[PDB]
């Protein structure tokens, strides 16, 4: 059973997704500071790419002045640190302000901000893997617009709800975009394919994980042309799955396969496989303690988005400790 005025509300959530997606003037600037940024380094670095990853390139991101870039370049004896320290210099002697050396978890990342745009862009070297996890994400988004209205409505939703913080035992941004493909995957009839599942056309490799799927998706503009089902439907059925469909004990959502695989195969307790690092759980933060607020934020999403006179408002008020 489902609501019978649930289409009243495909207006507002549409109106909520446009309002949340970063206007173009924001990104026109991203653009022309980007090729700004690859052209300057290929000068010093002619066999070197630049590649954007994360929010500011997977068309899943909120707007932000911060943009994350990946130096790719190859060889063997690449250290990162020298690299760093002389893009640094170049970027200084750029004119581009408040260039500083910094470290995550020891891996080494140098931080610009350009006057020209007020953008920040964090460099990092050959953080290859990220890069195409995010050209999958792109690439999906391209296929139907609804991956991309249901996904800002979710992470809206885990922002205002405090459920964003891997680091409290709640899941990232990038496992709710999984979460939104992989469920857009299994309506039937499919609004999403499963990308890896079909003919190759797309295939690289970092350090041992081949990363194979069709990339072609310009082609795929009409494949979820046969469900009609709006985004009111989605984001009500999206968080009716994981409230009381999701069989929490046995069950692994899979974009890399675009169906449920079996989790007893082998700390999992809402098990998100990565596409590409498939050992990789996105749910191994989660604990037994911040299991129990997810899912008891679910459930209070999927009786909103069931019986509230207003639930665009009322799903996404925030949470207050
Ligand atoms: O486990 C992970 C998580 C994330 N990533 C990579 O980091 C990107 C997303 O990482 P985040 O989950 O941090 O997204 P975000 O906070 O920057 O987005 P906002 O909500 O702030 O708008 C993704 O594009 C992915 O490639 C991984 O590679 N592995």
């Amino acid at each position: 059973a489902c609501r019978n005025d649930i289409h009243r509300y495909d207006a507002t959530f549409i109106a909520i997704y446009k309002s949340l997606i970063p206007a173009e003037e924001e990104l026109e600037k991203q653009r022309q500071l980007m090729a700004h940024l690859e052209n300057l380094v290929a000068k010093e670095w002619p066999h070197a790419k630049l590649y954007l990853y994360g929010s500011c390139a997977n068309s899943f991101g909120f707007p932000k002045s911060d943009i994350d870039v990946c130096l790719a370049i190859e060889g063997d004896d690449i250290n990162k640190s020298e690299m760093l320290l002389k893009l640094a210099e170049i970027l200084e002697s750029d004119n581009l302000q408040n260039v500083q050396a910094l470290t995550r978890a020891r891996v080494p990342i140098v931080k610009l901000m350009d006057p020209v745009t007020g953008i920040s862009c964090a460099i990092c070297i050959n953080n290859v893997l990220a890069v195409v996890n995010t050209k999958l994400l792109r690439d999906y988004a391209q296929i139907d617009v609804r991956l991309r209205q249901l996904a800002f409505i979710v992470k809206h939703w885990a922002k205002s709800r405090r459920v964003n913080e891997t680091y409290q035992g709640t899941l990232s941004s990038y496992a709710y975009v999984l979460m939104c493909i992989h469920f857009l995957q299994q309506r039937r009839p499919p609004i999403l394919p499963c990308l890896q599942e079909m003919e190759p056309t797309y295939s690289v490799r970092v350090d041992n994980i081949r990363c194979t799927y069709f990339d072609n998706v310009d082609r795929l503009r009409n494949f979820g042309s046969n469900n009609r089902e709006t985004i009111a439907e989605l984001v009500w059925g999206f968080f009716n799955y994981w409230a009381y469909a999701h069989d929490y004990a046995y069950n692994v959502v899979s974009v890399r396969t675009g169906s449920i695989l079996g989790k007893r195969e082998k700390r999992h307790l809402i098990c998100i496989e990565d596409p590409f690092e498939t050992s990789h759980d996105l749910g191994r933060v989660v604990d037994k303690f911040s299991i129990r607020v997810l899912r008891e934020e679910f459930e209070r999403a999927a009786r909103i988005m069931h019986q509230d006179p207003n639930p665009c408002a009322k799903l996404l008020e925030p949470y207050i400790p």
